[PDB]
């Protein structure tokens, strides 16, 4: 579900739940009415971004901090995120 | 997909395309890179909306006015609709 591509930058799938997330990036995302990542991204954010018009979204979590932005989106869902590390 | 609930008044699922949703409601709405009538909605408002934060999207179409409202979200995802006609 992520795939390190540079140093501390990775892909995410948008439906990777937030649990298996927060296994692999050591962290402790958590959002009401919210199973996956895409669904903390958007919830976070507040808006269907693109490609044009990219949505950045920084948390810290566990001692690390987190950008998430929007690698790919279909019909209003953000399929892909990049996640940055500290 | 689409349920008459009063006079004028209509739930539809988030995943009803839009091709159907316009056969339905006889309307020609389209937007790019969308494919269902959630995906339309949601990058029309921009935001995911909530039961507490609903949000409404107003769009004229083969002369008749339709009022979006969501129904249901869950992950981010509208699922379900309510669709105010004229």
């Amino acid at each position: 579900q992520s795939r390190e591509i540079a140093d501390n930058t990775y892909i995410v799938l948008g439906t990777m739940t937030l649990n298996d997330f927060n296994e692999y990036f050591e962290t402790d995302l958590e959002s009401d009415n919210v199973d996956t990542i895409a669904g903390f991204y958007l919830t976070g954010v507040g808006t269907i971004p693109s490609q044009e018009e990219k949505e950045h979204f920084e948390v810290e979590s566990n001692g690390k901090h987190l950008e998430l932005i929007n690698d790919k989106v279909k019909d209003g869902r953000v399929t892909k995120l990049k996640i940055l590390v500290s």
